[PDB]
């Protein structure tokens, strides 16, 4: 059930958007905040976000990975968005995807009050660690 669940993660979050909306209709903060989020065993997340995307080792992400990981997933690269999935939580500088930056977004997205942050990107760490 590849592509399936990426699309069934997107309809989730269209129809939770809407109940969201719904609440409203009817009646230092990053770190502070990150500090306190998720701190789970994430040794799992960390060794396999390294054995499936992290390649040479040293604290650095492309698109190259994620389009050859996209292709060996049975999945049609798109031979130019993936970049934007690369750039959309791509905060501090253009083009630098730290492991860092991997615990920020993993945990911004995994612990929060709402969500819809990009909720496109790290649908692909829910599938790696989902399988």
């Amino acid at each position: 059930k590849p592509s399936v669940m990426g699309q069934t993660a997107n309809a989730s979050k269209n129809l939770k958007k809407t109940e969201k909306s719904s609440e409203e209709e009817i009646m230092n903060n990053n770190i502070s905040s990150a500090q306190i989020k998720d701190n789970n065993q994430s040794t799992t997340k960390d060794n396999n976000a390294n054995k499936k995307e992290g390649s040479e080792g040293k604290d650095y992400f492309t698109a190259k990975d994620v389009a050859i990981i996209l292709h060996d997933l049975g999945y049609v690269a798109t031979k130019a968005e993936i970049e934007q999935m690369i750039w959309e939580v791509d905060e501090n500088l253009d083009n630098k995807v730290n492991s860092y930056e991997f615990n920020l977004m993993y945990r911004r997205c995994r612990y929060d009050k709402t969500g819809l942050e990009p909720r496109n990107l790290y649908n692909l760490v829910q599938f790696l660690m989902y399988l």
